[PDB]
């Protein structure tokens, strides 16, 4: 799974995983899921903010703390939105809102609710994307137009098929907790 990482994700995203999970206190090589689902996640949330109008969305994840919260608090002084309790992990020029993104390897309806009873805040929408084609979002708004959608949705069967040929999808699959 450590090979399968470096492979198919771009350097920069392997780098933002690995810095991610030291400081937690987490080594890459040994805990390789947790390595591959922050990948997976962070290339999701660059596919979304690419898949609009240019300069539709700004990044949040990815970023060290100080510059996520100053955009973040910036936003919102500029746009009068809700301060939010977490750092989430897009903002939406167009639509207004911040927008948290989860990929999941369960069921989108869990990780759904698991995110909305996080948040808690009632401007921020939710997305989720799954493994297996499905997606579910807040109010069924889904945001982006299908073709954009289909392309991240695309991309995440490919993932699957790929960890698939490698014997690692069944360990993958199992490995995320409620
Ligand atoms: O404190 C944190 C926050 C997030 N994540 C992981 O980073 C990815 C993206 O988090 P989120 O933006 O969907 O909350 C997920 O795999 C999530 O479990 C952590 O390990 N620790
Ligand atoms: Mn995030
Ligand atoms: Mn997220």
């Amino acid at each position: 799974m450590e090979d399968f990482v470096r492979q198919c994700f771009n350097p920069m995203i392997v780098e933002l995983a690995e810095k991610a999970m030291k400081e937690y206190g987490e080594d890459p090589k040994i805990e390789t899921n947790k390595f591959a689902a922050i990948c997976t996640h962070l290339e999701v949330c660059f596919m979304y903010s690419d898949g609009g109008s240019k300069h539709r969305f700004e990044i949040i994840e990815g970023r060290d703390r100080i510059m996520a919260w100053t955009v973040v608090n910036s936003i919102c002084n500029t746009t009068g939105v809700e301060k939010p309790k977490f750092l989430p992990d897009l903002y939406d020029y167009k639509e207004n809102r911040f927008i948290e993104i989860g990929v999941t390897r369960r069921e989108v309806h869990i990780y759904y609710l698991e995110k909305a009873n996080k948040i808690k805040s009632e401007k921020t929408h939710i997305h989720i994307f799954s493994f297996t084609g499905e997606e579910m979002a807040t109010k069924a708004d889904y945001t982006l137009d299908e073709e954009s959608r289909a392309r991240i949705k695309t991309r995440l069967f490919t993932i699957r098929q790929e960890m698939a040929s490698r014997s690692l999808w069944d360990s993958f699959r199992q490995s995320e907790r409620a």
